[PDB]
């Protein structure tokens, strides 16, 4: 049998390395590929994937991976492998991220947002081929987040043989478009705005694959996704509207699965754009937002109001004393004091699709628009197709934006470095457009130690700085929901990372 999965947007690529958009990663990462390691859902320890063993040196500047034997890359309509997975695949894959001599470093989008945002170029010095099935990563400095970054869904292994075969025909541009992986499913077809089609990998190394066919029905309209699951046009629906969760729960042939999840939804200001480059203005504007109203009207009581950028199930979580209280009277007084008594116009950019951390940015924005009109601030809401949206937030065209982050691992660094670091800013991935080296130094010092208490001290200081300076305003943490036909089994939702259908089956 097959499975139809209602997805909220196109994939922007079939290579996880070039994007941080959950919509793309959910479709491609766990389906077509494998990582060297993962985090075990039971023990929360690092788990063997394509690497069967890993040994960190005493200074922590060398990490050696022993690689799994007997792993085959996909045979597709456009590629037949002549050898199995080995060290050269790993060396090619990861050097493509930082090594200008790698012949794919500049191929395609030439952009590797997650890795560049966490400064991979300053991290990996080189990758040594110790043997056919063993590689040693050499680092410039020990970073306590290194293995966690290698467990991200961005850290998949690609095929060097495929890459080099395309290079010899000068077809390198097909490499990230027509993928070859070691994963449980294989690429068949992609029709932009319509569907993507995968089929089972009969040679999957890890286990026999249950489903014969996977189809992703690209349906950006959330109403339509619910309508489709009700009519059995889809078997699984992604990011079900929160307003319709009760309705689904009632149907006996529909399961609504849920998992507490590491994410944050926020309101970020373009701190390089007047008047939002002014702290008093940022402080003034957050006080005018009725957050309680949002928790009920947007999250429908399913959300958790933030007390920090970090959620309470993060080991580095610290609730902040200075979280702004909702007080329009104060807002008006602070606006006046800041020199903007009569207010101004501003844009709030709102996501067009439901996300774990914000089920309805549209409604959120209309609520805030109404709140802000009361202190003389005239909001226009800006929206685009989801991938276009992400692109244009990157060009920092916005005054402010409702966005967020669904954590990729349980390492607290994942909420900071990829989001508010200077490298993230320079990599075009900081929505607040905010570079603060003092902040950055905190993040660096937290990577300089593997001691959790020490790390947490630095993360506490980072959390305080975000609330004191308000590059973004933490709003809430969402619950991770997914709806599916009761006939579907084997899709457990996780507290972090992407959806996997590796174990999915029907009946």
């Amino acid at each position: 049998q097959g499975l139809v999965y209602c997805a909220e947007a196109n994939p922007v690529s079939f290579n996880p390395q070039v994007t941080t958009t959950g919509s793309t990663i959910d479709i491609i990462a766990n389906q077509l590929y494998d990582r060297l390691i993962s985090i075990d859902p039971v023990t929360a320890e690092f788990k063997s994937e394509l690497a069967t063993d890993w040994k960190i040196s005493k200074d922590g500047k060398s990490v050696t991976f022993t690689l799994r034997k007997g792993v085959k890359f996909h045979t597709t309509a456009y590629f037949t492998p002549t050898r199995e997975f080995n060290a050269d695949d790993v060396i090619f894959t990861f050097s493509r991220l930082f090594d200008v001599y790698n012949p794919y470093h500049f191929v395609g989008d030439a952009n590797y947002p997650y890795f560049q945002s966490v400064g991979i170029d300053q991290l990996i010095r080189k990758i040594v081929r110790v043997s056919d099935h063993q590689v040693r990563f050499e680092l410039f400095n020990a970073e306590s987040s290194f293995l966690a970054n290698m467990a991200t869904d961005f850290a998949v292994v690609l095929s060097k043989e495929y890459a080099m075969a395309l290079k010899a025909n000068n077809q390198e541009n097909l490499f990230d478009q027509y993928p070859v992986g070691t994963g449980p499913y294989i690429y068949k077809e992609y029709r932009r705005d319509h569907l993507v089609r995968f089929y089972k990998n009969a040679d999957y190394w890890k286990h026999e694959v249950a489903l014969e066919q996977l189809v992703y029905d690209i349906t950006p309209n959330g109403t339509t996704r619910i309508a489709k699951i009700l009519t059995k046009e889809c078997d699984v629906t992604a990011h079900p509207s929160s307003a319709q969760l009760s309705i689904l729960a009632q149907r006996d042939d529909i399961n609504v699965e849920r998992e507490t999840n590491l994410n944050i939804g926020y309101w970020a200001f373009n701190t390089e754009r007047p008047p939002f480059d002014n702290l008093k203005v940022r402080q003034a504007l957050v006080h005018a937002i009725d957050i309680e109203k949002i928790m009920q009207a947007v999250y429908y009581g399913n959300g958790l109001r933030a007390r920090s950028i970090l959620p309470p199930t993060s080991w580095a979580f610290e609730p902040q004393k200075n979280m702004p209280i909702f007080d329009p009277q104060l807002a008006k007084k602070l606006l006046t004091e800041a020199g903007y008594e009569k207010g101004f116009d501003m844009s709030i950019w709102a996501m067009p699709v439901s996300r774990i951390y914000n089920p309805n940015a549209r409604k959120m924005a209309e609520l805030m628009q109404s709140d802000l009109r009361k202190i003389g601030v005239n909001v226009n809401i800006v929206e685009y197709e989801w991938n276009t949206f992400i692109q244009r937030i990157g060009e920092h065209r916005h005054d402010s934006v409702l966005l967020g982050w669904a954590a990729d691992t349980p390492d607290p660094d994942n909420f900071f470095s990829p989001l508010l670091s200077c490298t993230a800013t320079f990599s075009g991935k900081n929505p607040a457009n905010w570079c603060n080296p003092e902040f950055d130094l905190l993040l660096t010092k937290a990577l300089d130690t593997t001691d959790l208490n020490l790390r947490k001290q630095y993360y506490d200081a980072a959390q305080s700085m975000i609330i004191e300076q308000l590059p973004l305003y933490p709003i809430a943490h969402g619950m991770r929901f997914q709806a599916s036909s009761a006939d579907v089994e084997g899709i457990t939702l996780g507290p972090f990372g992407a959806i996997s259908l590796a174990n999915a089956r029907k009946k």
